[PDB]
């Protein structure tokens, strides 16, 4: 029935699309697609929800990755088999630097590889670096909408707790090599934690594919406030506008 | 609001459940729950679909993990915060040993850690070993229903493609350290590949939680046939019967 | 003269034995063999003392390994060349968990690989896991004699000091990566330290051989008492009875 | 006496300079400085030759690093202590990709860390990534002068010979882990080999300093010609023009 | 009771000895001691047989280590607690270089660390280097008795079989990282394989103790002959003469 | 023009020299050469300044290496291609042990490999050990001039700051794995820090070349005094006299 093992998609479903916008949450896919022209639901299998839309007369696919490098690596590989050559990740994120504020935009140049899947594509010495054209388009798009933008390194963790040094957990334990790790990243100028960029960027950079990542800040762990639903929604829309505007320049 | 960050659940949702059956696919959760009494949909957030049911008068939770260690680690942590102390994984898998046949059942004693998330809980030297009571219950459940059972080691990979040495891919490339790795695992008596057990077993064994894993064989890489959809579903149902029967003896 | 390089044994010496009981101390071999029928000294070369005996009419070999993975690996390989397929380690051990008491029995499901020899058989990601049939027989045997039994993970160290974080030593120094390591293992639920299981279990699990391990607790490092010779002898005999009873079910 | 241990410079020597152009060869520093206004020799200590010049009315420093990460790390640290916040490396290089031609220009987004000094600033997981403003300035400068430009990843090696898989050597030997490594990098889209960028980029990105790198192609390993001395000098001058032009936009 | 946990010795047993000759085989200790004055049996516990003797009027101890780093580490620590500051290892070995002949003598300057126990004392970067006074004494002793001597590096392996690339074994398997390793060592000028020097040398060099090692060649892997038992014994005696003569100059 | 890529030397320039004295500083080369007969400047390219001189009627080359393993590895390789088989490093160094005084001489038996270039010749397990004949000649030469000599291990770092745990720096930061590292080395008996020996010794020991290293102590970090220029010059000359005297015995 399907041309790929997981996504439940055919080559025909994409209608010639060579660019994908890849959020983490399957529920965010519809919201992104409906910003563009003629949006249509393609398929929903497991954590992979896909919509097609049109941007300046060209087909674009929006496809969820799920949380983490493993599911991300499946989505990227199978979209590549369906003709996608450019991948733009859109997210919402915390920040770990005092100068980054809620509502700010982060463009990731490269990731600290605290994942496992990146290693299935390149050894650790290989940089988890974003594509220059993608990063440039994201920076320009953020500037065009008047965003407060920070450009730099993101720590990409296979866990959303220990790996991000969270202690309000079931065991309250963080393994030795991750204990004190957040302070290390902070001292090295790392902007934030997320969970997919190390895999996404390493995979694409070693596979002849283009990848970039943008994210809107919803919380800062050095000045931690409970996020407001109104502000989070606005920040999400702000970041989505940027990723779509960047995509217009990468078609 | 929910009591946890990702699962969209409250403590009350579980109604006292301390055991979880944890498949990968959100769309497979309902079918497992309906083997038991009073199956009820709890939540569907991102790749995490959860249903409550009753087994021998005791509340049990069935919750999907999504694909890979990262999302699995989130599901296990948040279920633990909601009172789950026992985790049984059920899946379907491809075998890498000639003596294992399609329709056979695999009980995993421990995993080869080809993931990243396990390292966030214990250093590599720590064994990704299953809980003995869980393993025993699974073995007993398998032999009680007349299964052909293999007990042993599973290779647990952060990728579906290069980490399992698949070459029919976009790039056709497999990185040096994974090239020839399948033959290595075969030579050491490893039964199969899957994508979540290294994280699940390492996390639970180091956090005072009990975990086990069972899987039905749908393909054998050494004598590779295209699986019949009917046979796949039958083997899936067979493995699900075993995981539920095992759960009865762990309550 | 001999069929093997180290053990000083011939195929004929074993009289068809396919199961070995493997203690560490050459002096313990006679005591174990004499619990069974028709015991006879076979050979004593270096740290390798071997006796043959009969269990339910079947020949069984008891052979010392010496201290550590290297000598253990030699004993296992050369016994395998002499037809041994099942190896049961019997020991006396300390414990590092408050709930484990002197006189209790520990059955090891898998080992933390703090050795070097295991790596000569499999990379670190491979689990140092015991054979399920062997572990099952040991657990059943312990239950049959009314033992207080703990089942779980053992830390297996190439040293009996630094690697076990002992400071009352010549230098009083423990290298950085082992400093604070005991607390790490304790927090992860590890039962005890010993010095051979990482090699034994990794080697057997990767070589198509069956291995299990049982040990009697003589000291607890969280509530450390000087052991009494009377109690140590009783605990040794208690554990030996278990390993022989388990062996009866694995012939 | 000097204000620093190796460079033989005082704070006053820089006359307010906060940007450095950092070539490898001490004997190449003068030629770069004389592109700009009022070029003056500052010091020549060991492999560190430094000249001051003025670019658009702002003092700039040109300082050699010597060959390799170790001497580079000294130059960067001591220049930082003297007020330098931006570091632009200029070099000439051999390409390892068929599409890259002699006379082409390479802008490095990030480096494969085949060095040792980068590890003294950040663990291997940290990306050896260039500063985005620096990279942008270099790309813009390259296209402004009509260069044929390639943007991407560079392999940065602690050796000229075995680490770059050269076999026409004294021993003719290349150690196992580097044997076949060039093919690996080529398969991942790595552009070229050089010897300083892993250290330079990792150090700067983790120390709150900005760094970029540009290089002129003098040979291609896949279509290897003996370079013409005239062409080498012309390509060198072309790359130097680009680094200086980029510097104008970073002041 | 004894003053140490394993050796079964008291401080008084050594009668002031501060130098130990440490062979592997317990059954070889007596023969070494009887080269010297008033040889007396001290203890035989597990693989640790110890004899006292007098050399030029000074008490010396000969104590077996057993096979491998783990038991060696125990013997060295406990002898150190009993006042031993100098450790000289004597063994017999197989060479891996064409120019080294049966009956030749090898003095080890340092070891390739293919063991686990050395890591319990120093990280891998630390050299497994012999004490210069010990090495000098051994070299001088060798040339004083008309030996054909080779001075250099020894590969020290935690296994006799796979770690030394032996394939005539039960499984016939050698794990990937050790497959082809012998050729690697040969290419780097490594003289031979043995099983204890990495632990012995690393431990002593990091604990303020002096260590050296000498061995007689009984076989050459590149020109492999079955050793004659007479020749083996003669070469053993020759090496023992050298270790004792060296000891005279270290008192 | 030149027979090698970097040094700017021909085979004829060396006039049959097979021994090189290799200081770090290009400015020190003239001073060393002029201690011998008929000194002549050969070439000066980048950090590589070379002089030829005559010692007991035999040609010897003095050639600078620059700072660090990478430039050292180039100098050693290209000198080897020009017929040099013996390399003697001469330096001035700090010390990290309380018993070592300013003006003392250090002879290095082996290095702690805190570099990157050594790995391009041998894996980490391989010892960075000096040649016995070279070390012997240096020790004898130091004794002949009445030096206070310490013989042992040197920590060889790719950086002159962080890697040597210096905090009076631009960032004041030392990466986690180097934080507290100096105390570790001190506790293990390491004499001093320098920056070239790990590469030099590993490279030579694995390439069939002979290498030794001697250095004069100018500062002690446990009792840190500002060095006097008079004393530093005397110590430099003292060490140079030793390296030349040692060279006389290695021709
Ligand atoms: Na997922
Ligand atoms: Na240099
Ligand atoms: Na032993």
């Amino acid at each position: 029935k399907s041309d790929v093992f997981h996504l439940g998609l055919t080559k025909n479903d994409l209608q010639g699309a060579t660019l994908a916008i890849v959020p983490g949450d399957p529920q965010r896919v519809e919201k992104i697609a409906k910003l563009m022209d003629n949006p249509v639901h393609l398929a929903s299998h497991r954590e992979f929800t896909s919509w097609r839309a049109e941007l300046d007369g060209k087909a674009v696919i929006v496809c969820s990755t799920g949380i983490g490098g493993p599911s991300t690596s499946i989505a990227v590989e199978e979209l590549a088999q369906l003709g996608v050559r450019t991948f733009l990740r859109i997210g919402t994120t915390g920040a770990i630097q005092p100068h980054i504020n809620v509502g700010d935009v982060l463009v990731t140049t490269a990731a600290v590889r605290l994942d496992g899947a990146s290693l299935h594509f390149a050894p650790m010495e290989f940089p988890a670096v974003a594509d220059f054209s993608c990063t440039t388009a994201l920076v320009n798009a953020a500037k065009s909408v008047g965003a407060t933008t920070h450009i730099g390194i993101t720590a990409s963790s296979d866990t959303f707790y220990p790996g991000q040094e969270r202690y309000d957990t079931f065991s309250g334990r963080v393994v030795r090599h991750f204990k004190g790790s957040m302070e290390e990243w902070q001292s090295m100028g790392v902007m934030n934690y997320e969970m997919e960029s190390a895999t996404l960027l390493t995979m694409c950079a070693s596979q002849g594919l283009r990848a970039g990542m943008v994210a809107g800040v919803i919380v800062n762990r050095t000045q931690q406030e409970i996020p407001n639903e109104e502000t989070m929604k606005a920040t999400e829309s702000h970041a989505v506008k940027i990723v779509v505007e960047a995509a217009r320049h990468l078609l």
